[PDB]
């Protein structure tokens, strides 16, 4: 079921982002293209994190995640947050190293969303790559763009 | 202000939505980018309205509203809900026709967002228009994705 509303969501097209947090011995990434900026003042993002996602319990533990943006050629990055390992993947000063941008935010607010919880965080520190295209997400597969125009 | 956050948010590729709500003979359309999926079950979409949009008090009131995914081509559509009018644009049925999707939603949250206010629908139907490539917008530009024949 749902055939039709998950047609027209991956009519939406969008970049890839890498969500992590850690919380002790334990540090988790994953792989979202649920992601959004919300506010300027003050400066927040949200996302959507599966009530199924392992990533959830230490986020919500650790009080602070970062979210990573990443570039074309990361398709690999992606996929392995996604669940399909590959092979020396791994998360570096708590994001993934490379990206056209991190975001260090401190959790601000959650709220219920249906199967998702929604995560919303305050921006607290910005890291920013070298500039190029992003890894884009559409109609079920990773996409680039026509760059540049 | 917020130079930095602004170049990192201007890193997140995504489609461009319309989103729209009436309350009888007073319609609204607002350009939002700030869209994504947020649950399958129950079917649910999150969006991010500035508080200061006149479409706000329209959506609370009427208790729907709808989500148009705009298709390559369709940067006009995308201008004139964005504040800057153009000619011929508007709302039919109460979304814009010939779009890539329309989501046509019941509000089911509302959410604080900083300036924003985390917009919560319910998915009750689903419009699917002809398929093709999506309008994308990425570092302050509407660009195409790579989609050849
Ligand atoms: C394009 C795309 C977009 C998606 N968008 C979303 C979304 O917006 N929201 C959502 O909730 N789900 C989304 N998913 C699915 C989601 O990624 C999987 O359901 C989820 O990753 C499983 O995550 P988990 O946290 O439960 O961890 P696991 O099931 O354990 O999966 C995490 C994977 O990441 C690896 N990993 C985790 N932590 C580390 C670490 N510290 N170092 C190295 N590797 C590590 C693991 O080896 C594992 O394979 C998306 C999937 C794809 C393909
Ligand atoms: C690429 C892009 C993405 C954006 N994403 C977001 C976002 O995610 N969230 C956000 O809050 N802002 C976003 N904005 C800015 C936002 O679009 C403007 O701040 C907002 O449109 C002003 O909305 P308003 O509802 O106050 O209406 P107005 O300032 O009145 O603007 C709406 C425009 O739509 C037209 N319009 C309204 N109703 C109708 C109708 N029934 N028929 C025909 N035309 C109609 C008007 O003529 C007007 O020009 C984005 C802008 C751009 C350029
Ligand atoms: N937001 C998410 O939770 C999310 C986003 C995309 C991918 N995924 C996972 O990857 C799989 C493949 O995705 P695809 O886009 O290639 O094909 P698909 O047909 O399974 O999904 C199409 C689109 O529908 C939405 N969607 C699908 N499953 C969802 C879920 N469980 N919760 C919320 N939204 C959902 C997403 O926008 C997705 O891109 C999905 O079935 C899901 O398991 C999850
Ligand atoms: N989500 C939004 O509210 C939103 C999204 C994009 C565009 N816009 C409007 O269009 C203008 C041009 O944007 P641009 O991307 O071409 O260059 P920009 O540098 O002005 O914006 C960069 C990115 O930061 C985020 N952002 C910017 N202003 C925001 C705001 N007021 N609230 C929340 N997030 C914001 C958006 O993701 C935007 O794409 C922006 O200044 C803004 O007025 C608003």
């Amino acid at each position: 079921m749902k055939e039709a509303f998950k047609e027209a969501l991956a009519r939406f097209a969008s970049g890839v982002t890498v969500v992590a947090a850690r919380l002790g011995e334990e540090e988790r990434g994953m792989t979202a293209t649920a992601f959004m900026s919300l506010s300027l003042e003050p400066p927040l993002v949200a996302l959507a994190v599966s009530e199924r996602a392992k990533l959830l319990p230490v986020l919500e533990g650790a009080g602070a995640f970062t979210v990573s943006l990443l570039r074309e050629g990361q398709e690999a990055v992606s996929e392995h947050f996604a669940g399909r390992p590959k092979e020396g993947i791994a998360l570096e000063e708590g994001r993934v190293k490379g990206a056209l941008a991190v975001l260090r935010c401190r959790l601000h607010a959650l709220y219920p969303g249906g199967d998702h919880r929604i995560v919303v965080g305050l921006v607290e520190e910005v890291e920013l790559g070298e500039g190029g295209p992003p890894l884009v997400y559409f109609q079920r597969g990773y996409r680039r763009l026509v760059w540049p125009s």
